């Protein structure tokens, strides 16, 4: 029987949209998107890595609380992701900022200890100028790197004015890797970087 995402698309269910439902269980086809403009990379071939899956399940693969604690995990809202009449975001992902004046490198290492694939999703923000990107970031120039055994790209802060598009002129790009059992991805950045929160674990 098909996966009902109602109001919502593959995109808003699985970066979790706070207008979806956020779900183990499993389905023959799939039947809100992206509250925060920008790209989601090999869209649809994600699209067909989720059309049928015989066993799906969310889990935790960085815990927001206990996972950055030299960053700030709690201001990362925006009216483009509203909820409840207030700023909100994504609930898969995790928009951290500077704290204390200062975005330090982070280094954070995920292993896949389970007997099934993961799936990690991330993004990168892009704002519209060089004064927001200090404000979040606290340096001009930031870097986010993705590493995995058979992954690997490091990605650059495009800053540029842009038509305001759901009344945001920033934009944020979400990507995408899946790692068999015993692989490890890791990230590294010093800005920019949505980071993952939840992820996802399943089998074909």
């Amino acid at each position: 029987a098909p996966l009902q995402l109602g109001k919502c698309n593959i995109a808003g269910w699985i970066l979790g949209n706070p207008e979806c439902e956020s779900l183990k269980r499993s389905w023959s086809y799939i039947a809100n998107g992206t509250c925060y403009p920008g790209d989601f990379a090999d869209y649809e071939e994600l699209r067909e890595q989720l059309s049928s899956v015989s066993s799906f399940e969310r889990f935790e693969i960085f815990p927001k609380e206990r996972s950055w604690p030299k960053h700030n995990i709690t201001r990362g809202v925006t009216a483009a992701c509203s909820h409840a009449g207030k700023s909100s975001f994504y609930k898969n992902l995790l928009w951290l900022t500077e704290t204390n004046g200062s975005y330090p490198k982070l280094s954070k290492s995920y292993v896949n200890n389970k007997e099934k694939e993961v799936l990690v999703l991330w993004g990168v923000h892009h704002p519209s100028n060089i004064e927001d990107q200090k404000t979040l970031y606290r340096k001009e120039n930031a870097y986010v790197s993705v590493v995995s055994s058979n992954y690997n790209r490091r990605f650059t802060p495009e800053i540029a004015e842009r038509p305001k598009v759901r009344g945001q002129a920033g934009r944020m790009n979400y990507y995408w890797t899946l790692l068999e059992p015993g692989d490890t991805i890791i990230f590294e950045a010093n800005g920019n970087l949505i980071a993952p929160w939840y992820a996802f674990a399943l089998s074909r």
